[PDB]
Parts: C-alpha cells; structure tokens; sequence
C-alpha cells in the first residue's frame, strides 16, 4: 500500500482526503512539471524538511476518542448498517507515539532521499536536527535507518558513517526553536484557526450527525463528535495493521463527498491557524527561513525571531557547509515555514463556505502539503544553462514554483534572486507583533 516512491496508494478516494492525517502520497506531476533533475543539472545542496510519520492521537485527543467510543457503546440500543462494527469495537490506540506504519513511512522517506540524491549522498553524511518531541526524534531515527539501508546497499558509496541527529531542539514556550512554534506570545493566544474550524464543522456536520444518530438509536452526538469519528478513520487505519493495509471500519461511515468536506476542514484549520490566514502564522516560519537562507548562501544566520543565537553561531550545532541537511518537525510549523517562504503566494484566502480543490488553491491543501510523513526538498543545482545556482522546492514531490523572484517554467529561481525576494522574512516580518 505504501511504497518508497509513491507513498500511500490504497483506497485513495478516501485516504488522500484526511488532511494532515493522510499518509504521504506522492504528488509527482500533479498540477506540476516533473520533479526529475533537469538535463545537464547537478544538485549541489539539498535541505529536507520532514514531518514525523503516522502516529496515535495526542493523549488529549486519544482520551476524547476513547470516551466517545465508550459512550456510544454504553448508550446505543442498536448498531445499524455500517455502524454494526461499533458494537464490538475495542479502542486500543495509544497516545502521541509513532505507529509501526508511521515508523516505516520514515524509513521509506530515508530510502527515497538517498535514491533521489544518490550522486551526492554517496559521499555526504547529512547534518540532521529534530524538534524535541519523541515522535519527531523517532522519525529522524527511522529516516536515518532507511537512508543507511540504501547507502550500504550501494557499492558506490564512499562515506558510509551513519548520520546522527546532532541537535535536538527543546520544545518550550521559552526556548527559540525554528522547528516548533512556541515563543510568539500573541500568536499562541490566537483562537482563529479553531473558530474557523468550528464554524465550518457547524455547516457540514449536522447532516452526518442526524444520519449517525439514526443508525445508533440511544446516542446523542455533537458536531464535534462527528469530527472525532471521522478522525478515527485515519488514526485507526494507521494503527490497526503494521502496513496500513486495512482501511478502518470508521471510514465507510462517511461518503466521499463528506471526506472532501473533512479534507477541507483540515486545510482551513491549517491555513487560518498557521498559514497566511492567521495574521501571525507566516511569522512562525521566519526563523527556519533565515536558517535556510544561511545554508543556501553559506553565510551566517541573520535572524531575531525564533532562531537561538547560541545554536546558530556554533558550527557544531549549525554548520554552514554540510551540503545535505535534514530537519524533522511538525505539521503546523511546516505550514508556517512554507508560507514564510512565499511558496503559497498564489493561493487566495480560503473560502470558509465552499470547498475549493487544491487546484483552485494553487496546490495548497493539508493533505498535499503536511500529510503524515510529509517532506519538502529545497535544492540548489548548477545547470549548464546558467552560471548561478538555481533553487527549486518540492513539496511531497510536487514542484512548487517559487514566488518573489524571476521564476522559470521548471519552477526555479537563481539563488540570489530567490533570497532577495524573501525580504519579508529577512527583515523579521511582523514578529514584533508577537509581543
Ligand atoms: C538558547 O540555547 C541555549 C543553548 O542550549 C540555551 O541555554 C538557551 O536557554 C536558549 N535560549 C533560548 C531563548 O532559546
Ligand atoms: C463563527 O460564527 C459566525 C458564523 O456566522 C461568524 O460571524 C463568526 O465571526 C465566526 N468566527 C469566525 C472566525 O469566523
Ligand atoms: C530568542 O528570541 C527572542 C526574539 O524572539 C530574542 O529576543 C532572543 O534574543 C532569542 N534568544 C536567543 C538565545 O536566541
Ligand atoms: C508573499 O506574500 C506576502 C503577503 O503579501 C508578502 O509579505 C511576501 O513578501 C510574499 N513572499 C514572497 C517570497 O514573494
């Protein structure tokens, strides 16, 4: 179901419509040119930004879910049609940790990285950091495991030492961490994403609630419980087998039309939570953007947002010449980073009353952009076509054409043009508003 190259391709009419809880699916050639290395080009640097893999719900949501399943089982006088399974369903999900399927997605991601960049990766041990969350660290470890699986199988690799995770950045409201938001006080108090999500859920959940209630006489559901039962389709699917080879019984409770509403609900929460919809959302990605610019230009970091000046100024924790960098993060920071980088500056503000496809949204959606196991590659390449290095961004294998610079038909800008166009981030954006 899940493969190294394509990601997850089982039940795609449903499993690609779970927003950030979809398993990564490759978007190669989707509303995009090919991601292949263009003719007469050589990659000279690649930064990877990866989310952790498929996981259990957080302890908070896992509690909520289990409470709800228990109340259904306590309350229902019957379990009719497709709801019959709920009679005997045993809630066994954990909390926070990767599932075994999620571990394997990250090993696959490491294999794909080595294969895609084999020319470089044969001699390079990437410099790796993870945000200090156990599932993020564990994802980094499984990605290294995959990368080395591939590397040791290639008799042409010369530099075979395994990479370590060199920096684990603490997650704290008081620690400047560019791979997880937390310090920007005002933004942390924002309720906008949640209010947009609740207001949208109020539009679509009532029909589904009526229908679920009709099949579960005795039960009363809130619109929130509707969304919980939809969330359980992805969580149970990624936990119930090691290879996510069995779609959860929760999934068939809801129609394909309803899945496209759920998918949009998730795109809404991320856009108004962390993307350009939130007035401080892209500011959360400034720190990483200035770290990437330092890496792309081989120059010291210039930033006063969420970088830590101790960590960026020591080459042990922030080398400027490692050629391959891999950083592990979370969905919501990755959303803010991609928007800080201007990669979604063709996406107009999301309708809060109609579902717009990732195509009307210029390739933006939570499942296209921050699935479980999401990855972005930011490449520099030297092409016979040009003196200057050219930059390209790939998000889940979709070429996402750069904004703010003179972009070509392959989605590329010259490096210094790209960096000049990132003037908002380079100047610290509206980070002052945090305080
Ligand atoms: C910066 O990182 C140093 C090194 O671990 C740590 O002592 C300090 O508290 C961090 N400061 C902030 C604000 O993140
Ligand atoms: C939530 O409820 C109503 C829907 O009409 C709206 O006027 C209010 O502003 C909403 N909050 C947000 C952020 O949309
Ligand atoms: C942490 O970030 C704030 C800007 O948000 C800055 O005032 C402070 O100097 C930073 N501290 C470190 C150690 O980077
Ligand atoms: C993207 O649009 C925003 C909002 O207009 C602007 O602040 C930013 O500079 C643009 N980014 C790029 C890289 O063009």
């Amino acid at each position: 179901c899940d493969t190294v190259d394509l990601g997850y391709q089982c039940s795609p009419a449903t499993s690609h419509l779970w927003g950030q809880y979809s398993p990564f699916f490759s978007l190669e050639d989707e509303l995009s040119v090919s991601s292949k290395l263009p003719k007469d080009c050589r990659i000279t640097l690649v930064q990877v930004l990866s989310r952790h893999g498929a996981r259990y719900p957080t302890s908070s949501k896992s509690k909520k879910y289990k409470k709800l399943v228990t109340a259904i089982q306590a309350n229902a006088t019957d379990f009719k049609g497709k709801f019959a399974f709920l009679k005997t369903y045993n809630y066994t999900l954990g909390a926070d940790d990767l599932t075994p399927f999620g571990e394997q997605q990250l090993v696959n991601s490491g294999i794909k990285f080595y294969q895609r960049y084999k020319a470089l990766a044969r001699s390079v041990v990437p410099f790796i950091r993870a945000s200090g969350s156990d599932r993020v660290i564990a994802s980094g470890e499984k990605f290294i495991e995959g990368f080395q699986q591939a590397k040791l199988a290639d008799p042409g690799a010369t530099n075979r030492a395994a990479p370590a995770i060199s920096v684990i950045i603490p997650e704290s409201e008081t620690f400047n961490n560019t791979l997880d938001h937390g310090v920007c006080t005002k933004f942390e108090a924002s309720q906008l994403g949640d209010e947009v999500a609740a207001n949208f859920t109020a539009l679509f959940a009532p029909d589904i609630r009526a229908r679920a209630e009709k099949h579960l006489p005795g039960v009363t559901l809130t619109d929130e419980d509707v969304v919980s039962l939809m969330d359980m389709c992805s969580f149970d699917t990624v936990a119930r087998t090691s290879d996510a080879s069995q779609l959860s019984p929760f999934c068939q409770l809801f129609t394909h039309n309803e899945w496209k509403k759920y998918n949009y609900l998730q795109s809404l929460g991320k856009y108004y939570g962390y993307g350009a919809g939130n007035p401080l959302g892209p500011a959360q990605g400034i720190g990483f953007t200035n770290e990437l610019i330092a890496r792309l230009t081989r120059s010291p970091v210039q930033d006063h947002t969420s970088t830590n000046s101790t960590l960026v100024s020591n080459p042990a924790t922030f080398p400027l010449n490692a050629t391959m960098y891999v950083d592990f993060s979370h969905d919501n920071s990755m959303v803010s980073i991609f928007f800080a980088l201007g990669l979604y500056n063709g996406t107009e503000p999301l309708s809060r009353t109609s579902v717009e496809s990732a195509k009307e949204l210029d390739g933006y959606s939570a499942s296209w952009v921050v699935p479980f196991g999401a990855r972005a590659y930011f490449e520099t390449m030297q092409c016979k076509s040009e003196k200057e290095p050219l930059v390209r961004a790939l998000i889940n294998d979709r070429v996402v054409p750069l904004h703010g610079c003179d972009v070509d038909k392959l989605g590329r800008c010259k490096l210094n043009d790209f960096v000049k166009g990132l003037s908002w981030a380079r100047s610290g954006g509206n980070w002052g508003e945090c305080f």
